[PDB]
């Protein structure tokens, strides 16, 4: 038994909520919140941004200085760095970015970095501004991540679309 509350279950683990991240993780303080980040860490919308903005910049300062050390991250990639007020940790997840050329075949990939965790919270990734199809990023969700993931979806008219249209 979990906090998350008022999900619609999807399958044996993946839920689903129409529901702003950064109003979710801070009722929740979940153990780990996923970013939509970039390879640079660098939140400057979307969901990075929002996320971001919440932890008063404190998530671009600690990022910098994980980049400044290791270099970018790898489309497809992640890392984990600390969840500041919202979460223990901060799992950021690169998927690629549509708007960029990249590859959407390493959709799967991204999302094989939840695997890691027990129980998460995230958005769908490559979703918003990194313009793939939403609905595409939930079937590949739910046949790659086997751990309890809990998703939030900002927009309630794509909530909607992604509960009919889900099979
Ligand atoms: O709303 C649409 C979804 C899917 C794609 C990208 C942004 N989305 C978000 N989901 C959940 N929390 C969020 N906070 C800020 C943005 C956001």
């Amino acid at each position: 038994v979990n906090s998350f509350s008022g999900y619609l279950k999807l399958t044996d683990n993946v839920y689903i909520k129409n529901a702003d991240i950064v109003e979710e993780a801070k009722k929740v303080k979940p153990t780990v919140v996923v970013n939509a980040a970039n390879v640079y860490l660098k939140h400057g919308g979307g969901v990075a941004g929002a996320l971001n903005k919440a932890t008063n910049n404190a998530m671009q300062v600690e990022s910098d200085d994980y980049i400044a050390t290791n270099g970018p991250l790898k489309v497809g990639g992640s890392c984990v760095l600390s969840g500041h007020n919202l979460a223990k940790h901060c799992l950021h997840v690169v998927g690629p970015n549509v708007n960029k050329g990249e590859d959407i075949q390493l959709l799967k990939s991204a999302y094989e970095n939840f695997n890691q965790h027990e129980v998460l919270l995230a958005p769908l990734l490559s979703a918003g501004i990194f313009g793939a199809d939403p609905i595409h990023s939930l079937r590949v969700c739910v046949d790659t991540v086997r751990t309890n993931v809990y998703l939030a979806v900002f927009d309630k008219n794509l909530y909607d679309k992604l509960v009919s249209s889900f099979l």
